[PDB]
C-alpha cells in the first residue's frame, strides 16, 4: 500500500511551475504517497476571483497544519494588470503568506557534482537564512530636499523624558535620510530558527553583522545571539562538535568563498531584504535552489522552489513548441516539505521517500540526465546539443523510472 | 638609457606579498625605470615601531604626487597581537589610506585565455566597484530599551515645513533603531569617479540599484547620475562610443551573464549581504585582480592586489618549503599605477613599458607558465603534476626574461 502522509497545504501557482506541479503530484508524489491535502488554486486568475481571499486562507492553514509546499505564482505590475484583466494590482502571495506567517527564510541549493558552481571546493550546501521582519515593517526613507536638520526622537510610552538624536544636519544641499527598527522579539525568532537548523544539519553556525559601523544596532543582534547560544544550545552543539561563531560580513563572505560549504549562516543585513542576494541568482535561475520560511513556533514550514513561473518557456509551451524547464527547485520544496511533516509525525516511511526522492534527482543528473539549461552549464550554450538533454516531460519519466526502481531496492 | 619614470609612492608590506614586491622591483621595474621614489615601509613591525605614522604620512604623500602602489600589508586581529607583542590592535591601512584620500574602489581581473573564468565568453573584465562612505560616517544607532514611539523627523533651515515620519511604535518590549544619511555631495564623488573610470578605459557604464526597498535612496542616486552624464560626460561619451545606462540589480546580473564584459559597474551598497564587490573578490584568491581606488578628481589613484599576504604560502617559505605563489595582481598594482603616472605627465615611453609588461604577463601564461593555483584551474588540484607549474622563483624569472625580450624587440 501507499505512505500515509498525514496533512499537507499545498499552493498551486501560474505558467511553466503550475505545469511541472501537477507533473510532479501525478508522477513522483500521488503514485507513492497518501495525503490530508489542503488544496489552495494561488493561480492569478482565481487570485483575482477571490479578490486574494484564497491567499490568505492559504495562509491561515499553513498555520492551522504547520506544512506548506508551494508553486511559484506571477506578482502582478501594470503589463500583467492588462495580460489579465485584473481588477487590482494584487500583492505578491510569498509577501500575504510572510506577513502571516512571519520566521526565517533560508536559501538552500541542490549539489550534483557534475554542475559547475561559483566555488569548485563547495560539496555541502551553504544555508543562508534572512529574517522576515514583514510588510508591516515599514523601512521609513525620504528625500532631504535641502537644508535642514533630521533627528531621530524615541519617546518613551510610560510619558517618562523623550530622547533626540542628530542624524544629521544638512548645511548645503540635500541627500536623502532612512530610518530603521528590529524588536528584540524579532532578533529571538531570528536566534533560534537559526539554531535549530545548525542543529537539525548537525552543521556549525555563523551569525554575520557590520557591528564595527552599526555598533549598537548589529551588537544586539550580536549579544542576543551569544545569549541564547550560551543559556540554551552550547551544550547540544558541544555534542554534535559543531559550534557558533560571529563574523563581520566581509571576513564571512572571503571565508565562505575558501570553505567546501556545510554550514549555517544568519545574515544580518541593513535593509532587511529577504531575497537571494546577486551571485545566488546565477545558480537559482538554473531551477537548483529552494527557499524554506521556518516560523517563530518551531513547527511551522513552508518550502518553495527559488525562481519564478518561467514564462519564456511557458510562451513556448502555448505555441506548442518543445520546452526544457528544470523541476528540481520544485521537487526540493516537496521534498522538504514532507520531510518536515515526517518529523512532526514521527513518520519514518515518509522521512525514507521524501530522502529517496532527493538522492533520485541528484543521481539522475548526476548519470547525465538533465534539462537544457544544466546542460549548457556544463557545456556552454552555444556547444549544446539536443542529444545533451531532456525536455520537461522526457526529464519527469526519467525521474519516475529511477525512483519506482530506487524503492524496490529499498524493499530488500 | 632607463625610462624617466616621474613620481611614485610605493608602500612595501608583508609577509609573502612582501618577498614578491622586492622582486618585482629588482627584476621588473628597476632595471628599466628610474623613479623619483617616495618609499613608505608599511611592514607590520614598521608600523608598530612607529604608532601607524607610517601609514599617516605614506596618505599624504599619495595625495601629494597621485600615484600610489600598494603591496598586501597585515591587519592585525588578537593572534596577530600576540605574534608580533603589537602595542595596539593597529587599523587596516587600506581603511586608514581610503579614510585620507576618499574615492571608490574598482576590482579589475587579469584575463588569459587558457585560465577559466565564471562565465567562459567573459573576454574583457568587468569593471565593478560599489559606493561607500568612509570610517569617518558615524550611523545614528541606539537601544529601544522599551515600548515606545520611534519617529525621524526633516526640519527644512527655512522654518515653513516639518515632515515627522513614524519609524516604529514599539508595543511590546524594545530593541534597536538607527537613522541613516547620505549626503548629495557623497553621491556625486560616486558618480565622478564612476564616469572618469568608463573614460579612462574607453567602455560603457552601468549603475545598478535594487528598487525593492529604500526606493528614495535608490532614486536618488538614479537621478544624480543621469544628472552628472547629461551635464557633463553625456558629449564625451558619445565621443568615445560609449554610453551611461541605470539597470535593476536583477537585470544587471543576467545581462553581465550573458555578456563578454568590457564595462564598468557603479554598484549601489547594499551593506550586511552578500555584495557582487565582494564576491568579485573570491578571483583576487587566484592572484589575478587588483584594487584600484579612484579617487572623484580623476588624478589621484592607489593600485593594489586584490589578495592578502599569502601567510600560508610564507609559511612553507619559512620552513624552506617550495612555493608557487602567482604574482601577477601584484605586477598588475605596479602596471594600472605606472601608466596613470604617464597619462599625468604624458609620457610616452613611460606608457609604452607599463603596457609592454602587461602584455608579458598575459603572454607568459597563455603560453602555459604559470604557478600551481593556476595549473589547478585548468586541471583540477589533485591532477596537476610538478611539470604543470613553476614555483614563485621560477616564474619571476621567466617573466624577466620574456620581458627582456619583448624590450629589445621594440628597439629594433
Ligand atoms: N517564488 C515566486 O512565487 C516567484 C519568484 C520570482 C518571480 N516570480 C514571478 O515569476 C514570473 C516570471 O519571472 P521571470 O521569468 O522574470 O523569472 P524566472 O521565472 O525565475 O525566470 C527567469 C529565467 O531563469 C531561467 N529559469 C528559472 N527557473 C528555471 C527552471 N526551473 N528551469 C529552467 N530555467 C529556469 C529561465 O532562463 P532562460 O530564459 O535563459 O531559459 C527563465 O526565463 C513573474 O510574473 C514574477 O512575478 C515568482
Ligand atoms: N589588501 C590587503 O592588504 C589585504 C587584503 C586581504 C587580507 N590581508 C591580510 O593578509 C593576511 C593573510 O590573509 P588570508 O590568508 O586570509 O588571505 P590571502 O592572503 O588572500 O590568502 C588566502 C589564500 O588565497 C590564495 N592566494 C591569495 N593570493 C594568492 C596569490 N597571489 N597566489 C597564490 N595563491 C594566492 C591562497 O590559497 P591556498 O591556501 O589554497 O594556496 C591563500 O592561502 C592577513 O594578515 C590579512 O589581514 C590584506
Ligand atoms: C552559497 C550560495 C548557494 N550555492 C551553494 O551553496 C552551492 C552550489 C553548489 C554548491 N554549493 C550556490 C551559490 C552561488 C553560485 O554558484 N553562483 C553562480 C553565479 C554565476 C554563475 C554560476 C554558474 C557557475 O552556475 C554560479 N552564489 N551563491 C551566493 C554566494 C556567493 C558567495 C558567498 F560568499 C555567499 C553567497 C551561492
Ligand atoms: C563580474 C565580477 C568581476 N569579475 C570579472 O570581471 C572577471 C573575471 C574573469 C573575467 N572577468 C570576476 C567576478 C567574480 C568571480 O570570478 N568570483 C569568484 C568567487 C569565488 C571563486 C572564484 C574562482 C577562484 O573560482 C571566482 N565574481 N564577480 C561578481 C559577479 C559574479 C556574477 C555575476 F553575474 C555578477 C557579479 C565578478
Amino acid at each position: 500500500k501507499k505512505i500515509s502522509g498525514g496533512s499537507v497545504v499545498e499552493m498551486q501557482g501560474d505558467e511553466m511551475t503550475r505545469i511541472i506541479w501537477e507533473l510532479i503530484k501525478e508522477k513522483l508524489i500521488f503514485p507513492y504517497v497518501e495525503l490530508d491535502l489542503h488544496s489552495y488554486d494561488l493561480g492569478i486568475e482565481n487570485r483575482d476571483a477571490t479578490n486574494d481571499q484564497v491567499t490568505k486562507d492559504a495562509a491561515e492553514a499553513i498555520k492551522k497544519h504547520n506544512v506548506g509546499v508551494k508553486c511559484a505564482t506571477i506578482t502582478p505590475d501594470e503589463k500583467r494588470v492588462e495580460e489579465f484583466k485584473l481588477k487590482q494590482m494584487w500583492k505578491s502571495p510569498n509577501g500575504t503568506i510572510r506577513n502571516i506567517l512571519g520566521g526565517t527564510v533560508f536559501r538552500e541549493a541542490i549539489i550534483c557534482k557534475n554542475i559547475p558552481r561559483l566555488v569548485s571546493g563547495w560539496v555541502k550546501p551553504i544555508i543562508i537564512g534572512r529574517h522576515a521582519y514583514g510588510d508591516q515593517y515599514r523601512a521609513t526613507d525620504f528625500v532631504v530636499p535641502g537644508p535642514g536638520k533630521v533627528e531621530i526622537t524615541y519617546t518613551p510610552s510610560d510619558g517618562t523624558q523623550k530622547v533626540t538624536y542628530l542624524v544629521h544636519n544638512f548645511e548645503e544641499g540635500g541627500g536623502v535620510a532612512m530610518g530603521m527598527y528590529n524588536q528584540d522579539k524579532s532578533i529571538e525568532d531570528f536566534a533560534h530558527s537559526s539554531f535549530q537548523m545548525a542543529l537539525s544539519k548537525g552543521w556549525p553556525l555563523y551569525l554575520s553583522t557590520k557591528n564595527t559601523i552599526l555598533k549598537k544596532y548589529d551588537g544586539r543582534f550580536k549579544d542576543i545571539f551569544q545569549e541564547i547560544y550560551d543559556k540554551q544550545y552550547k551544550s547540544q552543539f558541544e555534542a554534535q562538535k559543531i559550534w557558533y561563531e560571529h563574523r563581520l560580513i566581509d571576513d564571512m563572505v572571503a571565508q565562505a568563498m575558501k570553505s567546501e560549504g556545510g554550514f549555517i549562516w544568519a545574515c544580518k543585513n541593513y535593509d532587511g531584504d529577504v531575497q537571494s542576494d546577486s551571485v545566488a541568482q546565477g545558480y537559482g535561475s538554473l531551477g537548483m535552489m529552494t527557499s524554506v520560511l521556518v516560523c517563530p513556533d518551531g513547527k511551522t514550514v513552508e518550502a518553495e522552489a527559488a525562481h519564478g513561473t518561467v514564462t519564456r518557456h511557458y510562451r513556448m509551451y502555448q505555441k506548442g513548441q518543445e520546452t526544457s524547464t528544470n523541476p528540481i527547485a520544485s521537487i526540493f520544496a516537496w521534498t522538504r516539505g514532507l520531510a518536515h511533516r515526517a518529523k512532526l509525525d514521527n513518520n519514518k516511511e515518509l522521512a525514507f521517500f521524501a530522502n529517496a526522492l532527493e538522492e533520485v534527482s541528484i543521481e539522475t543528473i548526476e548519470a547525465g540526465f538533465m534539462t537544457k539549461d544544466l546542460a549548457a552549464c556544463i557545456k556552454g550554450l552555444p556547444n549544446v546539443q539536443r542529444s545533451d538533454y531532456l525536455n520537461t516531460f522526457e526529464f519527469m519519466d526519467k525521474l519516475g523510472e529511477n525512483l519506482k526502481i530506487k524503492l524496490a531496492q529499498a524493499k530488500l
